[PDB]
């Protein structure tokens, strides 16, 4: 600690050596929007072509929710059975559980009910996935002439593309808008029923014809002697066409004349779905919706993704050409771009200060050389955790500039002013001001580590945040510190010029100078008054309390959040169309939709992405999603150009005027966050309900949760409405009579209405499937139900309206289940402002009135927030007591640290009346920027206290006279640190640009807080320590040794 | 079957296992189609049962299968997704449907145990199905709607008709 | 010598009959291709035998975690699981830790 | 598998099934000129085999009453082979196979030999629909990165010195279609990041070292003067690496380092 | 183990029928709340004695 | 890994029928012994070499 | 169990069921006259049960 200050080359090799460590290990360090920060989870997905809601959830769905019995670290198991037959049986679990073996055992724990499930699914995927919810991005394939339409370009895409330009790594799961190239056979039933045929017989047809078969071997091992010849035998072998599909033999009519596949049925080389139009501003198009990967990078996988593809430019068709929409990536590397900026705007006012305090160069280059290797430092400590550079963390290092230029600072002031206040060299005022702080650093890193510590160890995002900071600024501080006693006092000996007893510059210079003579009059000034308020102390005792409440009411009246809303220059808009609607209409709002953000909306809007049929609540033609990018911010100055007035007023033209609910808005700032002042309400069946019991409780609850005025009104949940069921009863008697089989009754109607998956081909090389429908037309309207005709044993053709009972009736496509049994989920919150779990109590108040069968629960978010939630204040009690401890470490009294923590109110008021002034939150940056602001407040107070102390314990001098003269010495430098911290957070505090509001959210609460903080403790503090001393033995009171 | 393997202590029990079951994975269709089907389970597994909890009706209105049913129907499906446990064994059973053939009635009418089983088989089951507007729908279409087909059983009285 | 050599899975699978043409682009090709994130990857390299048997290798850096390297691979494989034929699955299909060099043979 | 390296030729653009193969032919054939270099280099693959096609006629086997499972079947199982059950010889199940013999599976005539007991009764040929020709076919398609392609294996002459014969290798190859290019895989993969790895380790290293020992000491002019003799134990590792005739491998950089050690440490 | 186990059968405790009473035959639970309970004993023994000595 | 292989053997060795012999053509395993054996005899040399110079 | 043990006894060359069951026989017959070395030797588990063919 004092060996250093002696060997000062040593020191600028320890410097010069961790700044170019630094540098080095600035280089190849992962960047992305934030770290790895929300829970993972992983989902089982199943296909059963088809097959009902009824039909999914109890052959599929509720046989994987029974032998999924034996996983580790389990929290929650929330499971969807789609109408289209998908089932989405999702389990999340703890925080920090290894991923990869949750997902593994699960997996392993899904092959136990897999001869168990449908024939139709053990061929058509099964498939376990470890899942987030959110695309890094979305690349968009076109045609500009028009060329080709969207089934083709999927086709490309699915073909050479959708794994060539993937050679780059970091991306998870890839949702194609589109379809891979099937053969199309689309079954005529006045065709088929005229030559006595039917879809069974098509289906042994393309299957026993159409395959590769095992063959074997010319001198077939082992051979007899003398054999000179070995070579394979190739059999039969897979089609290629649709031309060769057309051409296969169904029978032969007795004349000669054949019956073949093109005769019965019309064929197309078509998509293996239609179900998703994917639209790109009118223009046709395909895309790729990429999801990103739970704990993958972000910057290179587009820099390596765009570059592989435009590599994979050479490879491109007629008018095929690459769009780039859904990007969050350009918004990552300008919002660091812009942190960056905010740094070296800091650093450079910080500068200014310095000169503008010190009024030499060489003087100000002291503290200035100080920072770059703080910082580039703690980079290489940050290199060294493991971490990124994200926004939390450079962040952390904005706010640090003031920590350590608040070291340095104090140490280079101490210095000059010892050599205002002896003469002594260089080196002998630097060992007296090392030797007068010492012990004060050492206790200020150990209390300012003690305030970020303690949110260190809390969990949840809010917790990751919290460990970017602790770890950035902590690291930022023991190396501030230990530059304290190692870099700070061998630059202090060396580069800085000698001066002798009390010059203190007071009018010597003419421009700069002045100031001194000013400064220097008013310290006196301030002097004065601080011995007339140590004077009387009483009246200020009680304008303290006065202070201390008004923090405390302007805390409690302050709004919470969690993160704050972010223009990421990329928004979205979800489309809703009523029960039983169809896929025009929604491709009409979609249309609708595209129209107004490209022609009202021109000078702000980029691109719209119409996709539709695929929504969140669940898939279907109800629903359908377009994506709007919007240009880079150079051109969106403006309030009413920004995402949120462009979301409302979009919110405005599609509700009001509108036959369908349309809502148009922002993704928040994480990827998944907490759902608000609110919660996500599971109501299970137990007791094996129906599934309009369970509708109709639903019904009950709902219909609660709008019978008051004191929570909310007419609530609603966010899932798919009953739709129409279409029940078709077979009456087994009237066919059982006729010859026809029931099994080929129902392959007919399926293989009609449904789909069929049968065989696999060679397209140009790649292997895809085979299908066989019915065709536009005949399967339409109910009425159709005659139109199909089963062959009996003999070749006499029944109809099906021979036995088809038909019939309407009412069932949600979206079959949700919790834990093993049926449920149903509701979306909800809590009125503005209130707490959650007041709601809480209000819903299963409310849900106290169920059926022996009907249940409450919680999921997702509001799961891990239900249990766990009022001790974080226990945490920060515990962050001032174990620094209050701490401060008794390094002092030695169970008293001085009450005289410095009783400042603490006088630093978070401030923090409090900046953040109603301009109108933000108590949500995480706040909470960080309340926590820095208590500990360099501490900080301050701690040396004016600690000069205080040593003046009267070491030199003999009194209480009084002693407050007063640490006071007069310790005021300069809290006016430094103080000036040169506000004037460095000010570029955060009044910003825009990508992510502002977060700049805004830290920045305007740490200065406020810092501007009450000084500007109060300076007139405080004496006050405190002062009456705090007074508690302390009689004798003696003024001590006198020599 | 009681295939149990023991390891090097100390070793990890996920990854064990799971790559234990991935070369169980390989002999899966090696096993009759008729086992693959009656479950298979790989275990982290004691030796030792920790705890049990028993179930009772004072009165005697229920025999073990109605106790051991409703335990099997809303409890021993939840204790396997409370991390920690390795397989709990139902001191009882599950309900199933239960048919018992009358071998003197079965020669009686002309039939086979085959027949019933070839009966029961391809009666109960659900069916792929499809929709009205079934996509891709052709223009002018303004219906979408869920085709319902043949619906499994539910009752005593639906497997003897 | 240490644990030096990169750490390779290797998927085989046995498709009877069938040309170098048929078994490739069908399994060989086909494994790789969910494969489109891997961790560790050095260098990857899938051939076909005129058998039908398919030799399936993907190779990692080494000192990586075998077992999780084939977690996390075999688990980007099995989500290209029904992509292969279902046709062989019934032969056994074998995913295995695997190097190219033998240890020792005894005869 | 060859000491030394593991020559990848690698497709890029997807060109050909043998046209990139005649490209490596060309190379293997451009580099077959030099002993003075190289020693035993040879291509990684099987060539292209005969293979002989067998075309069922559909319809006149559908006449005739013949079942086109039961004909496929019956030839598989006669020229291939069929895994039906399992027995249990001496205590341990195994396996059961039925093929043909010896004699019914060598040469192409035997095809006829076997006849389909048609629906009714009776035995159809073979030759009433077995359209059998030649062809052209690789038995081996292998793949490297995702893409069929072919590597050359081999060796250098007595005095291995591995990076003459990869440059050499290299060097030949300047008479070659770009769009054909060169990559490399195993031995020579981990010998490409040995060597092209020196100007990192060696800034990383010697200008920490410059600091290093300027840190005990005090002057921008000891640490000249201490680094100053690192070549002097250099210079005689290659004298004595060239005289007896080695290599710049990872042994020989791992002495020179340590060589440079103990200089250091006498300067010092 | 037992605190997951229990409430997963507590919360299956509001919908029990008729005279439907649960059993406990097989409980490694309470033995071990007496047992720590009585180490605890045992700690406060050894510091009020050796007080005793002192 | 093979003293283990050689236990997997010899408990399989009582169990050969006539003249049913085992070989080991294909053995990277004691030129593992011999190599340490030369190379730690190498450095036992050095420091005896060092002593003598001493 | 302290004392005691878990004689596994394998068949190797595939010789039967009552061959190795009446080795065991033989063992564990034989083991049970030596009260001055072992105790208790028994066999755990359900002995050979009268099987109907059909
Ligand atoms: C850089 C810009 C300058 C920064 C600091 C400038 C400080 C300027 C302080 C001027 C205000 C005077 O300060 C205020 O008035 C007098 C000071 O004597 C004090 O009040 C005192 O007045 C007289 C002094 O004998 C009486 O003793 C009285 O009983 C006592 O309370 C305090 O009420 C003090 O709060």
């Amino acid at each position: 600690p004092n060996f250093f200050i002696d060997r000062p080359i040593f020191a600028w090799v320890i410097a010069i050596i961790i700044m170019l460590a630094g540098g080095l290990a600035i280089l190849k360090l992962p960047v992305a929007q934030y770290p790895t920060i929300a829970p993972p989870a992983v989902t089982i997905s199943a296909s059963y072509p088809g097959a009902d809601a009824k039909t999914v959830q109890d052959t599929v769905t509720q046989v994987i929710e029974q032998n999924m019995n034996g996983i580790d670290n389990l929290m929650y198991m929330s499971s969807n059975s789609d109408s289209t037959g998908t089932v989405q049986i999702t389990l999340t679990f703890e925080s920090g559980t290894d991923a990869d073996i949750a997902q593994v055992q699960v997996q392993n724990k899904l092959q136990l009910a897999m001869p168990l499930l449908p024939q139709e699914v053990q061929q058509q995927g099964v498939s376990v996935e470890k899942s987030s919810s959110s695309f890094l991005m979305v690349v968009g394939v076109i045609n500009t002439d028009g060329t080709m339409t969207q089934e083709d370009i999927s086709d490309y895409v699915a073909a050479n593309m959708k794994d060539a330009i993937s050679r780059t790594s970091g991306v998870g799961d890839v949702q194609l808008f589109g379809s891979q190239y099937a053969m199309r056979i689309w079954m005529n039933p006045n065709e088929l029923n005229k030559f006595q045929l039917t879809p069974v017989d098509v289906i042994t047809a393309i299957k026993a014809q159409n395959a590769q078969v095992a063959a074997g071997q010319l001198g077939g091992t082992p051979p007899v002697k003398g054999q000179q010849l070995n070579a394979s035998i190739i059999a039969q072998t897979r089609l290629t066409s649709t031309e060769e599909f057309g051409k296969i033999l169904l029978k032969v009519n007795q004349d000669g004349s054949r019956v073949l596949l093109r005769d019965v049925a019309k064929i197309e080389l078509g998509g293996e779905n239609y179900d998703i139009i994917a639209e790109f501003n009118g223009q046709p198009a395909s895309g790729l919706g990429i999801k990103l990967a739970t704990g993958a990078n972000a910057l290179d996988t587009a820099a390596a993704i765009r570059a592989e593809l435009a590599k994979m430019e050479p490879f491109f068709p007629s008018g095929l050409k690459i769009v780039y929409p859904y990007d969050t990536t350009p918004f990552v590397k300008i919002s660091i771009h812009e942190v960056v900026k905010t740094l070296v705007e800091a650093i450079i006012l910080v500068f200014l200060v310095m000169y503008l305090f010190l009024q030499n160069f060489r003087a100000t280059l002291i503290p200035t050389i100080a920072v770059p290797v703080v910082l580039l430092g703690t980079f290489a400590v940050l290199a060294a955790f493991g971490f990124s550079i994200n926004t939390l963390t450079m962040f952390g290092m904005v706010l640090a500039i003031g920590l350590l230029v608040d070291d340095a600072i104090v140490v280079v002031e101490n210095v000059e002013r010892v050599m205002a206040e002896e003469g002594l060299p260089p080196k002998e005022a630097t060992r007296k001001s090392m030797g007068q702080i010492q012990g004060a650093l050492v206790g200020i890193a150990m209390v300012l580590s003690a305030v970020f510590v303690p949110m260190a160890f809390f969990g949840g995002s809010t917790g990751a945040i919290y460990r970017q900071f602790s770890i950035t600024i902590v690291s930022a501080m023991a190396l501030s510190v230990l530059v304290a006693l190692i870099l700070t006092p061998a630059l202090c000996a060396t580069m800085l010029k000698p001066i002798a007893k009390g010059d203190h510059g007071e009018g010597k210079k003419g421009f700069f100078g002045w100031f001194n003579r000013m400064f220097e009059k008013s310290t006196h000034h301030y002097t004065d008054s601080v011995g007339g308020i140590l004077r009387s102390t009483g009246r200020y005792l009680v304008l303290y309390l006065i202070i201390v409440v008004g923090m405390a009411y302007l805390f409690v009246r302050l709004p919470s959040s969690f993160l704050p809303d972010e223009d990421q220059g990329v928004f979205m808009t979800m489309v809703q169309l009523p029960a039983g609607a169809t896929q025009e209409r929604t491709q009409k709002v979609l249309n609708e939709v595209t129209h107004y953000y490209l022609t009202k909306e021109k000078n702000n809007v980029e691109s719209v992405f119409a996709v539709n049929g695929f929504g969140f609540a669940g898939k279907g033609q109800n629903t359908g999603i377009a994506f709007v990018s919007l240009k880079d911010w150079a051109d969106r100055p403006g309030e009413e150009n920004k995402v949120e007035a462009i979301t409302m007023r979009a919110t405005r033209a599609f509700s009001q005027i509108k036959d369908a609910m349309v809502f148009a808005f922002n993704l928040p700032a994480i990827v998944e966050l907490g759902t608000a002042t609110g919660f996500d309400f599971e109501l299970i069946d137990q007791a094996g309900l129906g599934h309009e019991k369970l509708t109709q409780a639903r019904n009950q609850l709902l219909a609660e949760a709008a019978k008051h005025p004191d929570m909310l009104t007419s609530v609603r949940p966010n899932g798919l409405e009953d739709t129409p069921q279409f029940k078709i009863d077979i009456d087994q008697e009237k066919a059982q009579a006729l010859g026809v089989s029931i099994n080929d009754i129902n392959t007919t109607l399926g293989a009609a209405w449904g789909g069929s998956y049968v065989n696999d081909f060679i397209d140009r090389g790649r292997v895809k499937k085979v299908y066989v429908m019915s065709e536009a037309k005949y399967r339409m309207l109910p009425d159709d139900i005659g139109d199909w005709y089963v062959r009996a044993a003999d070749g006499q053709m029944v109809p099906f309206s021979a036995f088809s009972s038909s019939r309407w009736e009412y069932g949600s496509p979206r079959l949700e289940r919790y834990n093993g049994l049926p449920s149903m989920e509701i979306l909800g919150q809590a009125a503005p402002g209130k707490s959650t779990g007041e709601a809480m109590e209000l819903m299963e108040q409310l849900a106290s009135k169920l059926p022996t069968g009907v249940g409450y629960d919680w999921t997702g978010m509001s799961y891990q927030e239900r249990l766990s939630g009022n001790q974080a204040p226990s945490l920060y009690a515990i962050s001032l007591i174990v620094v209050f401890l701490c401060l008794a470490a390094l002092y030695e009294s169970w008293s001085i640290p009450f005289s410095v923590m009783l400042v603490v109110p006088l630093g978070v008021i401030g923090a409090l009346l900046a953040a109603t002034f301009r109108g933000l939150t108590n949500d995480v940056y706040f909470q960080v920027g309340l926590l820095t602001t208590i500990g360099l407040s501490a900080k301050n107070a701690i040396l004016i206290v600690e000069f205080a102390k040593d003046l009267m314990d070491k030199e003999g001098k009194g209480l009084i006279e002693a407050t007063l003269d640490a006071v007069r010495m310790r005021l300069r430098p809290i006016l430094m640190t103080s000036l040169a911290f506000i004037l460095g957070v000010m570029p955060l505090v009044i910003s825009t640009g990508a992510g502002s509001g977060a700049q805004n959210a830290v920045g305007t609460g740490v200065m406020g807080g810092m501007v009450t903080a000084t500007v109060l403790a300076i007139f405080f503090v004496p006050v405190f320590f002062v009456v705090v001393r007074r508690r302390f033995s009689r004798k003696n009171e003024d001590i006198e040794h020599s």
